[PDB]
């Protein structure tokens, strides 16, 4: 049996990825940071007749040394890893829940309008981004992906067909990278390295902390998130180059109705996960280094 690790597996797209991989005969290690939430998710899938799922704790921001226990667990019970889905991620902003629920109620969750207004200024007024949230966003969406990937690479090396799928967003496209220095680094594909991508991340965090978002031409809203995904894409390309044995790709699942969006989206969680699972289960002869649907 092929086996998979999915990060952020307790809810949203991640939970549905675990369910669908399991449905396709994959042995799934559902990981997430909250132990109670993890056990409840696995119990829920079992009660749905998905038996090839097991829980293991994983907060992607923890030290890489702590992750050694996941690596050992997989080696001991499975002998290899075939699939890693880097799904865990956060938006980098909070919302006024009361007013957001009022806005959703008012419009009606349907009529493309709800999705339309979610992107209007009327909506941003209900959202708050802070340096604290930015720092966490980058640690989870970018650095966390690097740590989990580094720890599990030696197990993926043992697979005859290793795959890494990183869940990205189209807002991470270079078209939205406004800062000139960042655009220059991320757009110079031939010169991409992990170190240069780290520079972009550190540049953003430094400017954010020093209140230079507007001043240095960063996006006026959602700069942490969009930067984290643009850096995730670049890192995905670098990793693809470094490890030609692997399939390493990003997938942008479209706008999905999860708690990340307070239920707003074009696709259900099931549908979003389907988009990611189609790449995770590519034939053994598959491409690497690309950004699907981004
Ligand atoms: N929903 C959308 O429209 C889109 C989502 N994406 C990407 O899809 C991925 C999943 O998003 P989605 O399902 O919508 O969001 P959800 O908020 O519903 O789920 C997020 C998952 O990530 C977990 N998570 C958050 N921080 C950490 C951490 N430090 N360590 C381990 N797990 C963590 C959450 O755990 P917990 O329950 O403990 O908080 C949860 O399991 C993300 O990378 C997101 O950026 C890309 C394009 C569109």
């Amino acid at each position: 049996r092929r086996c998979a690790v999915v990060t952020g597996g307790n809810k949203g797209i991640g939970f549905e990825i675990c369910k669908q991989l399991s449905s396709n005969g994959i042995m799934v290690v559902l990981t997430c940071r909250d132990v109670t939430k993890g056990h409840e998710a696995v119990e829920k899938l079992k009660n749905s007749n998905h038996e090839n799922v097991v829980f293991h704790q994983l907060d992607v921001t923890d030290p890489i040394a702590t992750m050694s226990s996941l690596a050992d667990f997989i080696k001991t019970h499975f002998g290899k890893l075939d699939i890693l889905v880097n799904n865990a991620g956060v938006a980098g902003f909070s919302v006024d829940a009361d007013r957001f629920k009022a806005m959703i109620s008012d419009i009606g969750e349907d009529s493309e309008e709800l999705v339309k207004i979610y992107e209007k200024p009327e909506a941003q007024e209900l959202m708050s981004e802070t340096y604290e949230l930015a720092e966490e966003c980058l640690k989870i969406n970018y650095n966390g992906v690097k740590s989990v990937t580094e720890v599990l690479i030696p197990l993926l090396q043992l697979s005859d067909s290793p795959r890494i799928v990183n869940v990205s967003s189209s807002t991470g496209s270079l078209k939205y990278v406004s800062n000139e220095t960042a655009l220059e680094i991320l757009g110079d594909g031939d010169a991409l390295t992990e170190e240069r991508i780290d520079m972009v991340v550190n540049m953003l965090l430094k400017d954010f902390k020093e209140n230079l978002i507007e001043t240095n031409g960063w996006p006026s809203f959602g700069a942490a998130y969009t930067t984290s995904k643009a850096c995730l894409n670049a890192y995905t390309r670098v990793l693809a180059n470094k490890i030609p044995k692997f399939q390493v790709n990003c997938v942008c699942p479209g706008l999905v109705k999860t708690e990340m969006n307070y239920g707003i989206g074009n696709y259900t969680a099931e549908e979003g996960a389907e988009h990611v699972v189609r790449i995770a289960l590519f034939p053994d002869d598959g491409p690497s280094g690309f950004f699907y649907d981004c």
